[PDB]
């Protein structure tokens, strides 16, 4: 059994002893702090209020547990037994809290109010602040979500500049990335902010969480094909890895099919098994059923051009209308070692130099796409701007004077479309003014119930690209 | 419901297939591939056996399931139904897998096996490598330990050197990182291996990860202490910071207190509220229960020397026996802004520099202890070495002729102490000559039963720093 008391920084189980006296309320908000990644995709929170805030999440029995824990972990009895026995005795054990989003999928700009949170009894002030844990956890999905959208940008560009189309784009950029983030529920989490933006993967986990937290009109919201990993080719043994890709294309030979190629000399592999030995099975697969050779290894850049070099020479090469070299279509190349946003840009680049189509690949990304980020990529943060105490409202904010960059915003906030089309976040309450129309958050969730939600389609459809957009 | 057909990597789904005709037996292995990092603390496979693989693993709801969303996914029927409802009715679903391993907590080499794991049924070839997505995900609390224990020998390092003695290095590196880590999961897991270290922790979800998969004598394996943040402070508005400190320190005046003090001026905070106007509420504490004051913003090495020669000269300093200088018992800082392996270094190493000691300082680290970490840093590795086909086993191995440090190990392996009473492994079965004593590792898994595990506190003796034993 999860327990909200037990989900939050222990500090914060001390912090009702710390707040103004007659203080009724604590309002939070979050935001993707200014100083690259210039505007995020908002997506995650709704996973998180239906999992672990929503319905009755207090009971006797967890209280008394977070009741013995702390005692023994803080060798104190500090715990607000009263507090949370109020919102049992009260509510049903309900969060009596209000939190206002921006609606998934949105893309915003950096330094903007993507929710906020407050709480809607005066006994629970306390309350906004306890959670701020759990909600700040969703810098992990909008942080995949953007930076995965950042990479089709990297790869739209390309494709649209070497082929006159984007055609494929959403099976451009596959998730590798089950084995190399740090759980099975990070697993599913990752790989299912990476599906608002592609539609291929190997991380199993993100369809189970797509189904049952968000929901599509299509059966599943990603797919795969088949593919060789370096046991099922070196098994064989080292003499026998023609025996192996023959009886791997020809066991698929009717699908699209990756097979590593990479396992003892890729080169070698591409030239003489493939190129050669082989290439009568290679050259009458269907246009649905490509070959995708994968190298593994070496300099990302060099391997694929060298790998391209050598295929092109193996292999009719066409011209395309825009000038660049395009493989048969009966033969791909995948590469799925060491891809992050910046090899991304530099493979395709180097493509683009060499005059092949990014027609002739694709990418498959691993612990780039799923793992190596960090909170403070996106500078995603959570803090008090307003409260009241004493039946006065004021306006509150952190302002380091050694760092401006953390300075964070006063009052109670909304987010506005400017005349001109852009977005803007009104400090102060200023939203009240309606010079600006309507607040663009909406409330998702209040006192324990998901008040809006969104579909996966309705999510990808929001974070659609500009050039998607035609 | 975790299910674990669908807790692999598409391609996998694919594998049965491709494997040599009349294969009996694959058998794998995990290391932390050889290129500081150069030992690892091998920790967190015991949590993955009991959550994930032990016990009744397969249903027929299970199969059925994952058939039929494999069918959406790879819009074909390739998943191995029959290979799993094998499994199901020979062995009421428990899984035909032996694990070999080293025992959790062990400080070992780069480069030597870790665990092994092959199959024990021959009809089930397919199931060693269905398994790895799983098992290598070990990547994460490996790393988490090893890095943790990095920091605690810098730690040691320059707390023997400035003050002559170790005692209380184990609350020296505070776990901030619940709300900077990607899930839940994750939170607990990572928090677990920091734990391994250390014993002070605010991420309260490493607490019961470790009472239910591992275990201590003690109540509780992680601590912590009351501590203010942000939003206690600020809450009170920007004139009354003074009024905010007061109420804290006098609220928590008989246990330590944290207190964050950079809401708006560090520098003023600890010059003029903390060194005059609230001098006499700190003076009188006990030593049992110090102010800690907690600098979050600025160059971290350059903030920290500025407050302690500020607090320097508003407190009296003492100068201990190694010549280094020390605040009075009731006054501590602590860092927990922009902390990581390379910051820890810089920061104490600086202070020795202007001659003050490591015991005035504790550190926290968030996103740098249990987030900023891929599963590169110490290669951690899954790879198939031996198989046999046709009844001749067969060593196995990948040797990529662009990257000599993505070889892998040949045969049936073991892993032995040498005549100087370090670690080697054996490859091609050599462990069986007996020329190198007895294997070291153990089988911890067999047949869906776990048969060796050890608790938290063992773990913990076995990562002990040599200098700790000395
Ligand atoms: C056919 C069409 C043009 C629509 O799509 C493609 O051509 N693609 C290129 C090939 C594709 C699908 C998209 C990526 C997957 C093949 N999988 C693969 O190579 N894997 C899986 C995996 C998981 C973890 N680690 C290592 C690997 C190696
Ligand atoms: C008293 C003794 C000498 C034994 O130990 C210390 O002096 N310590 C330094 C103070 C200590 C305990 C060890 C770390 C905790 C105070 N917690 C704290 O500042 N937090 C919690 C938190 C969690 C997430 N993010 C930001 C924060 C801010």
């Amino acid at each position: 059994e999860f327990n909200i008391l037990l989900a939050t920084d222990s500090y914060k189980v001390t912090h009702y002893k710390q707040y103004p006296p007659n203080t009724s309320k604590v309002y939070s908000y979050f935001e993707c702090r200014e100083k690259k990644y210039e505007e995020t995709v908002f997506y995650g929170l709704q996973y998180i209020l239906n999992k672990y805030l929503k319905g009755k999440v207090v009971t006797k029995e967890k209280i008394q547990e977070a009741k013995d824990v702390y005692k023994e972990h803080f060798q104190d009895d500090v715990f607000n037994e009263k507090g949370w026995n109020y919102i049992l005795e009260k509510y049903d054990g309900h969060l009596p809290i209000e939190i206002k989003a921006v609606p998934e999928g949105f893309v915003i700009p950096r330094g903007n109010v993507l929710f906020t949170v407050e709480n809607t009894d005066p006994e629970c002030y306390w309350l906004t602040n306890w959670i701020e844990t759990i909600l700040v956890q969703s810098w992990y999905p909008i942080t995949v979500a953007t930076n995965s959208r950042e990479q089709k940008k990297i790869l739209a560009k390309y494709l649209l500049e070497t082929s006159g189309n984007l055609d494929g784009l959403e099976y451009k950029l596959h998730d590798f990335g089950y084995r190399g983030v740090s759980s099975q529920e990070t697993a599913g989490i990752g790989a299912s902010a990476h599906l608002v933006n592609f539609k291929g993967t190997d991380t199993v986990a993100g369809l189970a969480l797509i189904k049952k937290y968000y929901g599509t009109k299509d059966p599943v919201p990603g797919y795969s094909v088949p593919a060789a990993e370096h046991s099922t080719i070196t098994a064989w043994g080292k003499d026998h890895e023609k025996d192996a890709f023959e009886h791997i294309v020809t066991q698929f030979s009717s699908v699209p099919v990756s097979v590593v190629s990479d396992s003892y000399d890729i080169y070698n592999a591409c030239e003489k098994i493939w190129g050669e030995d082989l290439r009568h099975l290679i050259v009458s697969r269907s246009t649905q059923a490509p070959l995708i050779i994968r190298p593994d290894s070496g300099n990302p850049l060099d391997t694929v051009l060298k790998v391209l070099e050598i295929l092109g020479k193996k292999f009719p090469v066409t011209e395309n209308s825009k000038g660049y070299k395009l493989l048969p279509p009966y033969l791909r190349v995948i590469q799925g070692d060491g891809v992050d946003i910046n090899t991304l840009q530099e493979i395709v680049e180097g493509m683009k130099q060499k005059m092949w189509s990014i027609e002739n690949i694709a990418f498959g990304s691993g612990g780039g796409l799923l793992q190596k980020l960090t909170r403070d990529l996106l500078n995603c943060s959570f803090k008090c701007s307003y409260v009241v105490t004493n039946g006065l409202g004021i306006n509150v904010f952190k302002d380091p004077v050694a760092d401006p960059n953390k300075r964070s915003k006063k009052g109670r906030l909304s987010l506005h479309r400017t005349p001109a089309g852009n977005f803007v976040t009104l400090e102060e309450g200023k939203g009240d003014l309606e010079e600006y129309g309507q607040d663009l958050l909406h409330t998702v969730f209040k006192n324990g119930k998901v008040t809006k939600s969104y579909s996966f389609d309705e999510i990808r459809k929001n974070a659609q690209l500009n050039i998607e957009l035609e």
